[PDB]
């Protein structure tokens, strides 16, 4: 059964989006906005209050198979969305505003792979011509600067870049839908673990966005927002000098899409469990992680 303090499986995760959907019809859709290599349905939830012209913030969990921390935020914000509707100030206005999309796991066939045979899988789980390796690093596949830096070219590599720009059947479905939804998505937020940062672009480039200075701006007020519930302190800034150069990334695509608020969230913590973060530690890292998502989405809210 669906526990938000546990890392659930995909087929429990499939059965939450089709039952948090059923037991909020005028705060929650479901739709599936492609299907992964072996066939698993990727499914968009669209969360808020429906109205005419609503903007919107897209979120996505599970670009990488390993990074559990990340899929069990977007499901704790889901919950957190239709809990506090109607009784907290602020998530009551955003869901009357805006619409929030949340894509529970990108990367479906790499996360039940994590849960099967190999706990620490990054990629998806797509074939590559001409070898038995397997998959292609998802966020090293997006048309941004592709393939020129920090990726492989490799498919045995853990950074393929795959064979062209949006190979991966999950990364053209997600470019394909913020493509076809440009005029309402307002802010790009890709969750990811570990090493308690938020990033902004470039990664593909040392260059900076011409929003830089409010994107520093806005990613200092964040993380020090994160802090007051538990002390947990993250670092920020361009993701290029920050953590290190990496082209094909989403956060990137995005901006340049025209989305000039796009952030790379990198959750807890900063090593001693890496990617292996204890259950234990679910509860306290999305609660802290919520108090930056909300102060990102007022902000974005206060500059439409
Ligand atoms: C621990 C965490 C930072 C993760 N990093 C990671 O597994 O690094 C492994 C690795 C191994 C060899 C070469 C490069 C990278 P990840 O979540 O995969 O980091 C993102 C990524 O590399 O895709 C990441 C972090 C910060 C910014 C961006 N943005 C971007 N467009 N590159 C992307
Ligand atoms: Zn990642």
């Amino acid at each position: 059964g669906h526990s938000y303090e546990k890392y659930n499986n995909w087929e429990t995760i499939e059965a939450w989006t089709k039952q948090v959907t059923s037991e909020n019809p005028d705060l929650i859709s479901r739709t599936a906005i492609g299907t992964t290599f072996l066939g698993n349905n990727i499914y968009l939830l669209k969360v808020g209050k429906p109205g005419p012209n609503k903007p919107a913030i897209f979120m996505d969990c599970g670009f990488h198979a390993r990074e559990w921390i990340s899929h069990a935020f977007c499901q704790w914000f889901v919950r957190e969305a239709v809990l506090t509707y109607g009784y907290e100030s602020h998530m009551t206005e955003f869901l009357n505003k805006l619409d929030f999309y949340v894509l529970p796991v990108l990367n479906i066939d790499g996360y039940i792979y994590t849960w099967t045979k190999n706990r620490m899988w990054r990629k998806t789980r797509s074939t590559n011509a001409g070898t038995t390796c397997i998959g292609t690093d998802p966020n090293r596949n997006f048309d941004a600067g592709w393939c020129t830096t920090g990726a492989s070219t490799d498919p045995c590599d853990e950074t393929y870049c795959g064979s062209a720009a949006e190979s991966e059947k999950e990364t053209k479905a997600l470019a394909d839908f913020i493509r076809n939804n440009l005029s309402s998505i307002k802010a790009y937020l890709t969750i990811h673990s570990y090493s308690q940062m938020i990033l902004y672009p470039y990664s593909y480039d040392y260059k900076l966005p011409e929003n830089n200075a409010e994107l520093n701006n806005l990613a200092k007020a964040a993380v020090k927002e994160l802090a007051t519930l538990y002390g947990t302190k993250y670092t920020y800034g361009p993701g290029a000098t920050t953590i290190y150069p990496a082209a094909g990334g989403s956060d990137d695509w995005a901006y340049d899409q025209g989305i000039k608020y796009s952030f790379t969230f990198e959750l807890r913590d900063k090593g001693r469990y890496g990617f292996i973060l204890p259950e234990s530690q679910i509860q306290a890292t999305c609660e802290e992680t919520m108090l930056a998502i909300k102060y990102v989405t007022n902000y974005v809210l206060g500059h439409l």
